[PDB]
């Protein structure tokens, strides 16, 4: 059982940090822009069930975005990340959501698993209100929302638990 998860979001929101924190329990304040898309794997237990989580990290900068988009189509869950201290990254969520739908072409789009992460909550200069973020998530088809901190490892395991659970459900429905 291989679960494919795709992480999308603007440059600098912390996609790579979140993945490394979750997969390797490691964080680095040093920024290294992601080029293209690639994955890291992590075997995990989803409600007493072993699965191989294939987590795809992508380039937030359009300049480093690859033309290869085949990795999308079989996705079981799409993770949308934004920076709680940067409203601009929150306003682009619809574009990221739409890009995922277009590239993955899931059947029954409105029910495909999306999980939103408001990252960098550890910073004092927060600018995106929780209520505002929850409202957007609700306007979608009520997709789960988690406020996280890759740096302080806050809510990372919890968020990925839901990501893994929902990805499994989607995966199961597909094979059926
Ligand atoms: N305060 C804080 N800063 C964070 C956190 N996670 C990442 N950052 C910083 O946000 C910056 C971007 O982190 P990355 O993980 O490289 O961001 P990205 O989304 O992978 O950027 P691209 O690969 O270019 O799309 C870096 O300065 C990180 O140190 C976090 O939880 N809290
Ligand atoms: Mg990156």
């Amino acid at each position: 059982v291989l679960l494919k998860v795709i992480i999308l979001g603007d440059s600098g929101v912390g996609k790579t940090s979140l993945m490394n924190q979750y997969v390797n329990k490691k964080f680095s304040n040093q920024y290294k822009a992601t080029i293209g898309a690639d994955f890291l794997t992590k075997e995990v237990m989803v409600d007493d069930r072993l699965v191989t989580m294939q987590i795809w990290d992508t380039a937030g900068l359009e300049r480093f975005q690859s033309l290869g988009v085949a990795f999308y189509r079989g996705a079981d869950c799409c993770v949308l990340v934004f920076d709680v201290t940067a409203p601009n990254t929150f306003k682009t969520l619809d574009s990221w959501r739409d890009e995922f739908l277009i590239q993955a072409s899931p059947r029954d789009p409105e029910n495909f698993p999306f999980v939103v992460l408001g990252n960098k909550i550890d910073l004092e200069n927060r600018q995106v209100a929780t209520k505002r973020a929850q409202a957007w998530c609700y306007s979608k088809n009520n997709i789960p929302y988690f406020e996280t901190s890759a740096k302080e490892a806050i809510n990372v395991e919890q968020a990925f638990q839901t990501i893994a659970r929902n990805a499994l459900k989607q995966e199961t429905e597909v094979e059926l």
